[PDB]
């Protein structure tokens, strides 16, 4: 029975705080923060008691207008608000003045001011400046900032907060300081402030159109400063994207970027001061794998994008998360397209989209991207929000083209800039660029707004008809979202489907691609003047998130795969061809554990899909990175939703008899290309050049890794001499990827102490050592485990090591779903512990459990019984408690 905030409720403060003037003063086992707030009275205001959130705060005094208030008299305190009574509260402008203790060096929930290692760092998104300072703690509460931090120059030589520093002092006994003026009004989630003994990479950038010089600097440890120059190259990129291709230039004269080793989330867009996960920072191609490069050009661009879409346009509430996080991940992946120029690029978001966005918008805690109420806002920081909320806002640019959506964009940046903003004001810009397209003052997007309310993933079915004779073709298509708990009745949404057709003769296109406007619940789309039956392209660019349903024979799957030019529908097509050979040997399985056959068939895979996989990868033009989708099922967490009940062991089976189906075809032609693409895979153009990144390059060596893989399991003959040679390569991509498939040899081990001592003397890389272990298929993983715990692992409350141990391995379909249930123990025992110094991260952990009303009857009370079990611990975490409550249909 939580504390729950409603979106309906929204209304605006009875006060106003128009500057921030902070001190905050660091030492061994205190931090003292002075704060003087310069308030005024809204015309809201009815006469209300003064509430500030303020959470852990030790109070040594609090003022108004520069008398201290008096306990009990004029104030109460709980440790989460303080209330002046309104007989105290001026009706005009005032100060409020305070001075708290906190104790960052026990602050191991990584929220509000804390220590990571030997840096000082505050994480206040979305609620955790209260835990620094009193604050009408809400995103619409903006304000200017004037901040001086203090501290042991010895310690804590390098002083950082938001904005132009303006002054360094020294002070009396080995002490200094440095203040910060921020001239952006800004809400308090965007504060930050940061102490160490910080090395640095720096650069100028000249802005495009105003020339204004701004001074880039990236930082972290010493230890690790030889790792930031992908950093510093990644944010130059970001910045000039923004500039080309929406015409915006940063703002300040000065921007850093701070690596920390203990943080929640991937980074905070704090103004000026982005403050990041060192793991999504820092890399060096001796001692990161290649997948670092693209997390940070990815997290680096996220963040800078947030000095418009965020920072510069904030947020009225915190319901309107989405209009800064699926705009922002929306650039980012613009971005990112235009710096890789891969097509796995958008496949991998999709891929990631299908599987966990999916699973999450079926599951009790199916949300829209817009949710309508909340307990702890750190819970709804979710792929339904980001992910599918991305895919909501790249939605407008399908549907209006680059000109006009560049056009409304504009009017997005124009009309709010500076101001907080709501979903309804992106909408209403889209919507002004629309009737422009559409030539039409009366044409409108209010439909579109269905997109932003209700949940659940539309379901999308074709029908087709062909008239040779009068050269039509038809495509009748139908929409269906299921009811779920957020609404009994769902509407049809706007889905623009972009189409193409194609000669099955000789894979040509027949028409201008086209983006079809399903606005009804059914519609038919008629074609004049097709020479000949095409096979169309459905969806091309995933472009909408839906369930597709193509209804189309694996032949005909079988040609687009082979011949189409979109990637997605390629990739499309060999997932529903998967698809359909994983319902059948499933079922297949099922039965036969459940009538408890002593003899069954099972059908083979389709010999002209596994020739096409051939013919795909025989290919010396195509495209490395496709390849390597191709020759691998669907995720387990895209089969869930399309399976019932779902025991893991019979899907396991049933991958197992797949894969072997396709190997004992295709192992020859494997290994050649394992052979074949050495050369090329794994040459050192740029090895010791950290400002260039050869994604193609790149994408060989994950083709050369899958392919590695499924040789190794297969025990292809004397493919244990490949792996020890891998296990020499000097990309570490490429020597972990030896560990994870050695765990089918006796060289386990061997290769285990080898990486090991590779790994750990850089600690983001032993954190990617600790994943290869934890997700290696092993028999004995259970105790691998325990050795990784009590060797490793250890007392680290350092969440990038527990879930680098725990994460991957809940991810092993036969292990982790034993059916004795150990698995659900053993995470949540984990979660348990965890919850009783991070919520957040314990809460991050519960994954797992995400799909537990999916499974079979055993496993979903299995399940249950580990949720309702933590849910009874003593002092549960109100983030932990929420989760497993709506999780369990209790919230
Ligand atoms: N505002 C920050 C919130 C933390 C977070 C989370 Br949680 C998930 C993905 C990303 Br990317 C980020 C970075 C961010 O800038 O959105
Ligand atoms: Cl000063
Ligand atoms: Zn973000």
């Amino acid at each position: 029975e939580p504390k729950i905030h409603y979106r309906k409720d929204y209304k605006p403060s009875g006060f106003i705080i128009n500057n921030v003037t902070l001190n905050i003063n660091i030492h061994d086992n205190e931090t003292i923060v002075r704060s003087v707030l310069d308030m005024d009275i809204s015309k809201h205001n009815v006469g209300e008691d003064l509430v500030f959130d303020g959470v852990g705060l030790k109070i040594n005094e609090i003022s108004i207008n520069n008398k201290k208030l008096v306990e009990g008299e004029e104030y109460t305190y709980d440790n989460e608000f303080l209330t002046i009574f309104s007989k105290f509260v001026p009706k005009s402008k005032f100060a409020f003045s305070s001075e708290v203790i906190i104790h960052p060096e026990t602050n191991y929930a990584l929220t509000g001011l804390y220590k990571s290692k030997n840096i000082i760092v505050s994480q206040c998104e979305a609620t955790g400046f209260r835990r620094i300072t009193f604050f009408i703690d809400r995103p619409d509460m903006m304000a200017k900032y004037d901040v001086t931090v203090t501290a042991d120059k010895e310690k804590y030589p390098v002083l950082l907060s938001n904005g132009d520093k303006v002054n360094e002092f020294e002070i009396p006994g080995g002490r200094h300081g440095a203040r910060f003026n921020d001239p952006h009004l800004k809400p308090c989630y965007l504060f930050a402030v940061v102490a160490g003994d910080l090395k640095h990479l720096s650069a100028t950038y000249i802005t495009k159109y105003t020339k204004k010089k701004v001074e880039l600097y990236v930082f972290s440890e010493e230890k690790y400063v030889s790792k930031l120059q992908w950093a510093l190259e990644c944010l130059k990129k970001s910045m000039a994207f923004d500039e080309d291709y929406f015409g915006l230039e940063y703002d300040l004269s000065r921007l850093n970027l701070v690596a920390v080793s203990d943080f929640n989330v991937g980074a905070m867009e704090n103004k000026g001061l982005n403050i990041f996960n060192a793991n999504s920072l820092l890399a060096s191609k001796k001692n990161s794998i290649d997948f670092s490069y693209a997390r940070i050009l990815t997290v680096v661009g996220h963040e800078y994008f947030h000095n418009y879409t965020g920072n510069r346009v904030t947020l009225r509430d915190w319901f309107q998360l989405t209009l800064k996080e699926g705009l922002t991940v929306h650039r980012e992946n613009l971005f990112s397209e235009e710096m890789t120029k891969t097509v796995t690029t958008r496949l991998s978001h999709v891929d990631l989209l299908r599987s966990v966005q999916f699973l999450e918008d079926s599951s009790p805690l199916s949300h829209p991207i817009r949710p309508e109420s909340y307990v702890s806002m750190e819970n709804f920081y979710t792929t339904t929000v980001y992910d599918k909320g991305s895919e909501v806002m790249r939605m407008y640019l399908t549907i209006l083209g680059e000109e006009y959506y560049k056009k409304g964009f504009d009017i997005y940046i124009k009309k709010n800039d500076g101001n907080t903003a709501t979903c309804e004001d992106f909408n209403y810009a889209m919507e002004q660029a629309y009737k422009m397209k559409k030539a039409d003052n009366s044409a409108n997007l209010n439909q579109y707004l269905l997109w932003f309310s209700q949940s659940g993933t539309p379901h999308v079915s074709f029908k087709y008809n062909y008239d040779a004779e009068k050269k039509q073709y038809s495509i009748h298509v139908n929409q269906y979202t299921k009811p779920d708990e957020n609404q009994k009745e769902k509407k049809p949404l706007f889905i623009p489907i972009s189409v193409g057709l194609i000669n099955p003769e000789n894979g040509k296109e027949m028409i201008s691609q086209t983006t079809l406007e399903l606005t009804k619940e059914s519609d038919t789309f008629v074609f004049n003047n097709i020479a000949v039956k095409p096979i169309p392209s459905l969806f091309r660019g995933f472009s909408a998130p839906v369930y597709i349903e193509d209804n189309l024979t694996d032949e005909e799957r079988i040609l687009l795969l082979k011949y189409d030019s979109d990637a997605f529908v390629r990739y499309n097509s060999c997932t529903n061809i998967y698809m359909k050979q994983i319902l059948m040997n499933y079922n297949e399985f099922l039965k036969a554990k459940n009538e408890k056959l002593e003899s069954f068939n099972l059908t083979p895979v389709n010999a002209q899909f596994i020739d096409a996989i051939k013919y795909l990868l025989e290919d010396p033009h195509a495209d490395a990175g496709f390849k390597s989708y191709i020759v691998s099922l669907p995720q387990d967490r895209y089969i869930i939703n399309f399976v019932s009940n779902l025991d893991t062991d019979v899907l396991a089976d049933t991958k197992e008899y797949i894969y072997k189906q396709i190997g004992d075809k295709l192992n020859d032609v494997y290994y050649k290309m394992f052979k074949s693409l050495e050369a090329k895979a794994d040459d050192l153009t740029y090895f010791n050049d950290e400002s260039h990144v050869d994604f193609d390059q790149m994408n060989m060596r994950t083709l050369r890794n899958t392919l590695l893989s499924l040789l190794s399991k297969a025990q292809y003959p004397n493919i244990l001499n490949e792996i020890i040679e891998h296990s020499k390569s000097p990309y570490p991509s490429n020597w972990l990827t030896s560990l994870s498939v050695s765990a089918y040899f006796d060289k386990y081990f061997e290769l285990y102490d080898k990486t090991y001592k590779l790994s750990k003397d850089d600690e983001l890389l032993l954190q990617e050592w600790l994943k290869t272990v934890s997700r290696s298929d092993r028999k004995d993983i259970y105790e691998i485990l325990k050795k990784l715990e009590n060797e490793v692992l250890k007392d680290s409350k350092n969440p990038n090591d527990i879930r680098a141990v725990y994460l991957p391995f809940t991810n092993n379909l036969r292990r982790f779903h034993d059916i004795s249930g150990k698995g659900y123990k053993l995470i949540a025992e984990v979660i348990t512990k965890t919850d009783k110094f991070n919520p957040m991260v314990a809460t991050q952990l519960c994954e797992p459990f995400k799909l537990w009303n999916k499974l079979d009857t055993k496993r979903q009370e299995l399940m249950l019984n580990e949720m309702n079990t933590m849910l009874q611990e003593p002092n549960i975490s109100n983030n932990l408690k929420e989760y497993l409550l709506r999780l369990t249909n209790k919230l």
